[PDB]
């Protein structure tokens, strides 16, 4: 079995706006997983955005979003959130949520260390 | 002192409300330091609340407040913030912002590892 992940909240927004993305887990218990957001811009490779420990007691951000984005989770609702403030055109991307087992202390910024992925939600900043 | 800290935003709130505290700095600016928030109520030991790293790319939270509180920093405005959602009467306390010179690996949840402290702002949750 696999955790199933479904991202939501993407759409078209204007430069300077905020947008909150969310990812709902099913199939498997969400508190069993540490979570990460990644994003892929048009024509580029996927890149790390943010990560949160299984309980939500520790977060980590890429330098390109720190201070503007906040990752959080609510395990009692199987949801992890990415609050994006002060958006710019360069933040245009498909945004993915990924899950990994906390068993292994890894480079939490590398997608290869995550085991399960959502389908992506697209965000377009004009 | 190298740096003096002054917190604001406390007050009386109803359970379930939110509040954002802030801390201002004079002397050396916040950009030189890692920061944390602590709290203490009469008759109780001082408790660690949240920490933010020197560069602002990592945060760490006590289990008592994870998922409800967010620590952030705005160097340009020389300010650190603690956003508190879903407040409970157990949250009532004087909240203190502390600074640490970011030179060594230490336990960021221990007040003894901090170097500079504000005067505190009182939060009361009915």
């Amino acid at each position: 079995s696999e955790v199933q992940l479904l991202e939501s909240g993407g759409g078209l927004v204007q430069a300077g706006d905020s947008l909150r993305l969310s990812c709902a887990a099913s199939g498997r218990t969400f508190s069993a997983y540490a979570m990460g957001w990644f994003r892929q811009a048009p024509g580029k490779e996927r890149e790390f955005v943010a990560a949160i420990s299984w309980s939500g007691n520790s977060t980590y951000y890429a330098d390109s979003v720190k201070g503007r984005f906040t990752i959080s989770r609510d395990n009692a609702k199987n949801t992890v959130y990415l609050q994006m403030n002060s958006l710019k055109p360069e933040d245009t991307a498909i945004y993915y949520c990924a899950a990994r087992k906390p068993m292994y202390r890894v480079d939490i910024s590398k997608g290869q260390n995550y085991d399960y992925w959502g389908q992506g939600t697209q965000v377009t900043v004009s």
